[PDB]
């Protein structure tokens, strides 16, 4: 095997690794994914996971967890959401650059928040983006004059919402963009590119993602989101990316994790709003804080009964496995 | 005992842990004041209490800590926060759906923060009512269509404060205010039902509060805060629960840790002018996170001499058996 | 030996610790450095170090991290924030009081911050003032009547920025200018008096600072910001403070180190305009809190290669016995 052709498939369990799943057919069925949606976004998104694994070499961190593309799904995201919150177009080549710096930011916060997080054997999430794309966002603002980016302002007044209007095919509709926002992409195709590519994989993993993308969905009909938003797809990335993290994959799967995910998913949701409204203010997105904050909070939950358990991190792969090795296990 | 007065009187221990007292009794002289002040808050506050105990309960949480109350103080707080804050006025039924979810999800973060802090062996404090009713309030906002918030906006001129008008018998009723004003209620009867409730327990909690109600006035007479919020109670909520929490709670009541608490009580009232002109930006309000940063940086405080003694915190109960039982250990 | 002379060596310790340099002879230098600039900032952070220092003698805390000035550190930096924030102009002798209340309030945060990071052995840096200042900061505001500070504010408009007017004279006279930014002083000669005082004591420290001044002065010409901020030293006390920490003090020097210092001091600069653009909505300046993420984000990371070695925190003295100690536990 040549190195090189083993580096291209950490990067491409790096483009997966965002929905909890390493799989390279996933990751290039996401890749596809992202290309139909735009493929300057794609560029820019594999430029971020190249440099983030890069870095993460270079640093000399833990062979282990990159031939798992722990290092590079911090790094999709970043070059997806550096590119799509970009005022100056598409194909604005110089955007590369900070791309490239900000890419290189990845593996280091990777690292810092792990020994943070290793005290409570916890992962380290979507904090990585967080933090780098917040820095960005922030660090340039609306008004820059080399790489601007497009306005996010609190609202001023009573949103106008009409309950004659709602469509509810588009409504429905609804959920596979929610799956396809985790990346930035809109296109309904390629959230039902990215269901599929889920499904190829673990099917529990399709199922609360879809089942989170429609939890966060009701979430934000409940107070009473301009509907733009909610066709657009923007309440349900959140939502979807807690119900697969807390559902089947860091806890056994079992009826009791499931309501316990459903629940995840409406915290998130809600947290989503709330960061939403808090984070523009600044100026800056909610980029996938609210569910790294609503994860977090519902994996540091104790219980006593014996079917919420938490596996140890080391053994973490996917949730079908998980419940396999609950059950061997127990024997 | 049937079961059903068994959990009453739990939520009655729950509506009175705010103050730090675990007495049914003054749960519900505490119960009585509330609805002197607003019925409808009142009944929001049980509500609150009711289903976040009742959540505890769901996820099977330690039976030990929910007689003591553990689980609903975060309740009544959520509740009165949510039904004080809420533009819709009063008997608005539909807010009674939010105060259900959010009740909810007390439990969850109380647990959460638990496994935070456990390294510290430091206490949750009133942490999970601020991230809750943070959420909501930021969630809905003040132009939410179905339930939206009071105004707060920063201030955006010189207060114009006339010393010579200054009332002082309204300035010293600022105290029973400044109790009461945790709880949401600023009549002066009601902060005096709060005064008695917490004197029929222990008294030392009581003289705290008062003294760290004082010491928030005092404190915010020397920023030159608005007269209004001074007699309204605004700036002695925040002193009054830190200075109960330092005094002889957490600490074993001494002179030098008297000292110590009403040093905590200057830092919690200028910590909480602080976060209120900061969280006055987004048009949230400072729900007692004041006094939740300053008792946590006064309890992680780290000092020599043997005065200054932290009790571990499984025996806490009252300032009192605290003293007797360090006498005790001496021994 | 007197023991008020020694009180005077530990506060003239403190008043140079800042620059991370434990030398009596720097702190004079420094001192005189600050009466350069402006005699009114001089008196406020020597009171401000005497009074912190005070406190943690009153507290009882480790007489060891006294004479090494660990506790006066904090002091200095409050006193000159606060006296050049303040609006009311030169020699408003009220301004002498909250500075003394807000000195006594770093040893309590440097205490609690340091309990917090004991576990994972890493220093308190100047988080301590950051919290002190900002809360300050944030309790006045620019309105307040007694204490009014000087009015930050949002972007509001795309800078101009011509690249024909550039002066490079004064772009790397930026250089001394930002190593003395971190005191709040601008003159370029007090920026010569403190390269000077560092490199009396250690010639590392001083290459690291005038290293990250330059890293942070070019990691703000590439994100487009005004000049006034680069010729005025904005953009340069985050990166030396980050640059001088990382280098050669906390990691055993080595090239490896110092490339990882250099990348710090670009981190540290790059979240110094992301605080600035986000804590300027409040009315906040970005005071030491980039430094102190990017260190502690630096410390907590990870790797594998032997060259990249943390120094326990016991041994930390200055770069060149740094790496003269683990020369010899090398043996
Ligand atoms: C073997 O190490 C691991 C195996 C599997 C999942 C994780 C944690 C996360 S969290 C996230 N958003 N992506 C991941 O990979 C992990 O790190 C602890
Ligand atoms: C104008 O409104 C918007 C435009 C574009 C992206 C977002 C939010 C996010 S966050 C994330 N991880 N992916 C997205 O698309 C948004 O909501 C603020
Ligand atoms: C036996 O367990 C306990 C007994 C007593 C007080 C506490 C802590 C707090 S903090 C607060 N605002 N309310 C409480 O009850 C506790 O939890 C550790
Ligand atoms: C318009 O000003 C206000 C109106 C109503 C409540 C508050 C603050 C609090 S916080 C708390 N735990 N109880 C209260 O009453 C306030 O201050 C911002
Ligand atoms: C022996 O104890 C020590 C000796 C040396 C440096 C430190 C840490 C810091 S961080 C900062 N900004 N100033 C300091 O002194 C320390 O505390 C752990
Ligand atoms: C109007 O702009 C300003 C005026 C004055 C100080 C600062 C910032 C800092 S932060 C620090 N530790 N020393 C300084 O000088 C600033 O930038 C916001």
């Amino acid at each position: 095997k040549s190195p090189v052709f083993q580096f291209f498939d950490w990067v491409l369990r790096g483009t997966s690794q965002v929905m909890f799943v390493n799989n390279p057919l996933s990751g290039i069925l996401i890749i596809l994914g992202l290309f139909i949606q735009n493929p300057w976004w794609a560029i820019s998104g594999c430029l971020g996971t190249i440099m983030s694994t890069l870095t993460a070499l270079i640093l000399s961190q833990d062979k282990s967890a990159i031939a798992a593309g722990f290092h590079g799904y911090n790094g999709v995201l970043v070059g997806l959401l550096m590119a799509v919150f970009s005022d100056k177009g598409d194909y604005y080549w110089w955007l590369l650059l900070p791309v490239i710096i900000m890419s290189m930011s990845c593996p280091i916060l990777s690292s810092a928040l792990g020994t943070i997080f290793s005290k409570w054997d916890l992962p380290v999430f979507t904090l990585p983006f967080n933090i780098t794309v917040t820095l960005y966002l922030a660090a340039t603002g609306h008004y820059n004059l080399f790489f601007p980016t497009t306005l996010l302002q609190p609202a001023s007044a009573m949103p106008n919402i009409t309950w004659s209007e709602v469509q509810v095919p588009l409504l429905l509709r609804a959920i596979p963009v929610g799956i396809g926002q985790v990346y930035g992409c809109d296109n309904p195709w390629t959230g039902g590119i990215f269901l599929i590519a889920l499904f190829i994989s673990s099917p529990l993993i399709c199922l609360h993602a879809a089942i989170g993308s429609t939890m966060g969905m009701l979430a934000a009909l409940t107070i009473a989101t301009p509907f733009d938003s909610i066709y657009f797809g923007l309440c349900g990335f959140n939502s979807t990316l807690a119900c697969i993290a807390i559902g089947g994959m860091f806890y056994v799967i079992t009826w009791q994790t499931h309501l316990l995910a459903i629940a995840c998913a409406l915290f998130a949701a809600y947290l989503g709003a709330a960061l939403a409204n808090m984070l523009s203010v600044f100026g800056l997105p909610p980029c996938t804080w609210p569910f790294c904050l609503s994860a977090l909070t519902f994996l540091l939950l104790t219980t006593n009964n014996p079917a919420i358990y938490k596996l140890p991190l080391s053994k973490v792969t996917y949730p079908e496995a998980n419940r396999i090795y609950y059950l061997s296990q127990e024997r």
